[PDB]
């Protein structure tokens, strides 16, 4: 992948996890992406979330690992991701594991350059979901929720 034609504005639009509870309401990981700056040794993301009903920011710098492809950050534990897929200009899917507490958990997201994308997208990350053990059930698509786009 050509990271650095990733930098830009993105909008959050499907959130997934096998342990659902973090990508709900007050979940740790319900968080709306509005940029990624591509920096020499690392990626550094704005998000939005809802605390108690009010948008919040959240910035986070990820620093690549030495596994090619593999950024880490600390955010509620520590995590690790991957870029599973991407045409720059459209679509970007992302692979993340969380430890805490020696437990895990995936979250994998789609982002969009505009804040919604169309069903045949949607439709080929939610089964990237499920090869991944992420069921259809525990995939959010936040359009239809608050993703504090009032807050960019
Ligand atoms: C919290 C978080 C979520 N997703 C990515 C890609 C990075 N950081
Ligand atoms: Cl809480
Ligand atoms: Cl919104």
């Amino acid at each position: 992948l050509n990271v650095e034609k990733i930098n830009g504005e993105w909008f959050s639009i499907l959130l997934a996890s096998d342990k659902r509870e973090k990508i709900e309401e007050h979940g740790s990981m319900r968080v709306f992406v509005e940029h990624i700056h591509v920096l020499e040794n690392s990626l550094a993301f704005k998000f939005h979330t809802v605390i108690d009903g009010e948008c919040s920011e959240i910035f986070l710098v990820a620093d690549k690992t030495e596994k090619a492809g593999e950024y880490s950050v600390m955010y509620d534990g520590f995590n690790t991701f991957t870029i599973l897929k991407t045409d720059y200009d459209n679509y970007i899917m992302f692979h993340l594991i969380n430890e805490k507490d020696g437990k895990t958990f995936q979250l994998m997201e789609l982002y969009g350059r505009k804040a919604d994308l169309n069903s045949d997208i949607k439709e080929k990350f939610v089964k990237l979901c499920e090869e991944h053990g992420i069921i259809k059930e525990n995939i959010i698509d936040l359009t239809k929720t608050n993703r504090c786009l009032k807050a960019r």
